[PDB]
């Protein structure tokens, strides 16, 4: 039941799940994932892509209204690359994120 009354922010409740994250992300191709925020409280979520050799790739962010927020990328190409995430100016303990990208064609 409910029971208690805090406002406290807690950036360790926040996580995130998608295909986006996973390991199976194609170069020039829509990713996009989950990211649940509903135990964190009412903090903002920050977003940074960062390329392997250290580009800088734009992020969305979209919320659902539910209790999560839905982010669309596109990693411009393959590679070792990085997503951070934030959360009321705390780096949740799930960020950064190792995300390696591969490339749209598979060598079979």
């Amino acid at each position: 039941g409910s029971s208690g009354s805090s406002g406290v922010v807690d950036p360790s409740k926040v996580k995130i799940a998608g295909p986006g994250l996973g390991s199976g992300v194609r170069a020039r191709v829509l990713q996009s994932f989950t990211v649940d925020s509903s135990k964190a409280g009412l903090a903002p979520l920050e977003v940074r892509v960062l390329g392997p050799r250290g580009l800088v790739e734009p992020v969305n962010v979209v919320d659902n209204g539910d209790g999560t927020h839905t982010v669309t990328y596109t990693p411009s190409q393959e590679g070792p690359y990085m997503v951070s995430v934030k959360y009321a100016d705390e780096e949740i303990p799930r960020s950064p994120f190792k995300v390696k990208v591969l490339p749209t064609y598979d060598a079979s």
